[PDB]
């Protein structure tokens, strides 16, 4: 695992994310001024929990498809056995989607991109779990404060998937190998971009896990 190969990998993982990021950062940033009116927020608030569950389930399913696409493009992921790909995707996909959300979140006004415009947490009132939703909003708030770059997201979310301590892996060693190379890649690129400081401010992997389990329950 040499410097040029590690840099090959960094570039490779960032290309994969770019090709699978769902919406361009550029589009998200300039749409920030397109905010749901009071009448539209009320329109979403009036909807049944069952309709909101369906809309959200739809968007979430779509987001996971992009994450699977992302995984398929990661060097070595396809070389893993069929069972380990499932184990990694089942445990990790939703955690990736949660990290990806921070790109669509605006800390200035505490709003997120949903169905063509930005709105705040009150948009999801009909689901009837505001604790879960504010804590998701708080999570996305923390990551926006770091100013997570596209390539940071790519590299961090690669590591969220390729975790060799997910229960049920048949080839633990092959996954550790891949994890380690992605760890070197992540750390090398932080050096290169003078972004070492973000490591200590990342959320603990347990926080990210607990938050997805709570989401899964509802
Ligand atoms: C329930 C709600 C507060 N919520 C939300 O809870 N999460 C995190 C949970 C999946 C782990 C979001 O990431 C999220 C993102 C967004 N929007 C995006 O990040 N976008 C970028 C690209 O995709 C578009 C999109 O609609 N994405 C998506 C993904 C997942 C879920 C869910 N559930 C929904 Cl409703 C929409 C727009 C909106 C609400 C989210």
């Amino acid at each position: 695992a040499s410097l040029t190969e590690i840099e090959h990998l960094v570039q490779s993982v960032c290309k994969s994310y770019r090709e699978t990021c769902q919406l361009r950062l550029e589009d998200l940033l300039r749409q920030r001024s397109n905010i749901f009116s009071r009448e539209e927020v009320t329109g979403y608030q009036r909807k049944s929990m069952w309709e909101m569950w369906e809309r959200c389930a739809h968007h979430l399913t779509e987001a996971i498809q992009y994450v699977v696409e992302f995984a398929k493009r990661l060097s070595g992921f396809m070389e893993l056995c069929q069972n380990d790909q499932i184990v990694l995707l089942k445990a990790g996909a939703m955690e990736v989607v949660l990290v990806r959300m921070c790109r669509a979140y605006n800390a200035d006004n505490r709003t997120v991109f949903f169905e063509g415009k930005y709105g705040g947490m009150e948009l999801f009132r009909a689901l009837g779990c505001s604790e879960l939703i504010s804590s998701i909003f708080d999570f996305s708030h923390s990551l926006s404060a770091l100013h997570f770059s596209e390539d940071e997201i790519a590299l961090y979310t690669a590591l969220v998937l390729i975790n060799a301590h997910r229960p049920g892996l048949q080839e633990k060693r092959k996954v550790e190998q891949l994890q380690y190379n992605l760890e070197l890649a992540f750390h090398h690129h932080l050096c290169k971009t003078h972004r070492q400081s973000i490591l200590a401010k990342l959320p603990p992997k347990g926080k990210l896990r607990s938050l997805c389990s709570q989401h899964v329950e509802r």
